[PDB]
């Protein structure tokens, strides 16, 4: 607990400057996300997803990110949800890494699509067996009437799937958001942060600062 | 830092049942904010704030939240932001604090409206001389070419302003968030939350538990 404070001490020691941005905004996600894991943030894989409604009304929720590359960034949720359903409507999405630990944030504009099964399955089956069971349980954003519906059907399962592997339900699936835009904000001096834009444009990355 | 872990694991020894719950869903939301500060979470008043854009596109940043009551949560912003943008072409707003380190997360649903100039200049002159200053340095959001144009423009600003009051500035004001809808999620047994939506409804607030 002073070996964790020594290391946000040291990776909060920000300047960012262009001449020393990775060509591929991922190399420098990658960095963070790493430094985030060494300094022992809470969750340091949640992310923020924000989803529209067929009214333009914004929806926001944290969720793990499970897998990122260039193809975009991947979690998994239940497909009667809230978000699957705005999705559905409107595919636009925005997620926020809220790093304001080591004063950063990363925001990443893309498209949400849906994986294959094949992809679903081999995530579902490397879960402890509890996270299995419990992905039954809940009939995830509907108005339930009692805490007791929870806890019973996750006692119920339990016992049915005790002697074998458990199985996919049809509603877990994942979203994979394409990186359109991928913006990155560091505290700077003078309480100035820095902050650089990569816009996905002709098979390429364009970078801009943009004004704190 | 055994003191601020010892609160952590006190503040996250949760279950949260209905019959529990204040009628005022700001009673839980005062409650939770204090506990936040009091285990040290790192900007305990920082939420995500989410907007769309006239595509349907939503975005997202951080701000500080600096007051709130029945009438909405209030936040200050550059005007010629692209959340400010965004807010005058779609008043409708999201904001989640992050407070997974404690796990929990609250969502506030509602309609951003301006705040006033009396409003604003109060909430002004009480901001450290240095970030009044700083105030007037940046085109917030715009591209700019280079670091040094913030650094150049923060010295000359501080030598124009250094024996007076700083002025505000015509570009700087604030958003109030109504209270539409307020969701409370707090990590719960075998990893099923408690989560509880407060609907505002006919002058009162409808709650229903919502599946995890
Ligand atoms: C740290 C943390 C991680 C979470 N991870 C996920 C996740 O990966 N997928 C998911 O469906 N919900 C996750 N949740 C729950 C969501 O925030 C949210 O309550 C749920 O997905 C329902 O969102 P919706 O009603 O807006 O669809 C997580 C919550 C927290 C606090
Ligand atoms: C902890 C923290 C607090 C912040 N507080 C504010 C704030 O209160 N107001 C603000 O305009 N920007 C604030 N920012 C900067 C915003 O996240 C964002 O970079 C800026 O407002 C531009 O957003 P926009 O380009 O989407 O309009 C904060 C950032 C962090 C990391």
């Amino acid at each position: 607990l002073q070996q964790i404070a020594h290391l946000r001490r040291e990776y909060t020691k920000g300047g960012l400057r262009r001449r020393d941005l990775p060509a591929d905004p991922l190399t420098l996600f990658e960095r963070w996300l790493s430094q985030a894991c060494e300094a022992k943030l809470a969750d340091p894989t949640a992310m923020v997803v924000a989803t529209v409604d067929e009214h333009g009304q914004p929806y926001q929720r944290i969720v793990l990110l499970i897998h990122y590359d260039e193809k975009g960034m991947v979690f998994y949720t239940n497909l009667g949800s809230r978000k699957a359903h705005q999705i559905e409507n409107n595919p636009r999405v925005s997620l926020l890494f809220p790093w304001h630990t080591l004063e950063r944030q990363v925001m990443v504009i893309g498209k949400a699509e849906r994986l294959s099964t094949l992809e679903v399955m081999k995530f579902f089956h490397s879960l402890p067996r509890d996270s299995q069971i419990g992905a039954w349980v809940s009939k995830q954003s509907s108005r339930i009437s009692a805490r007791g519906i929870l806890e019973s059907k996750f006692l119920e399962l339990k016992q049915k799937f005790q002697q074998g592997e458990v199985p996919l339900p049809s509603f877990w699936g994942g979203f994979r958001v394409s990186l359109e835009q991928i913006e990155f904000w560091q505290g700077g001096e003078h309480r100035l942060a820095d902050r650089f834009l990569y816009q996905r444009e002709n098979d390429a990355w364009k970078i801009d600062r943009l004004a704190p």
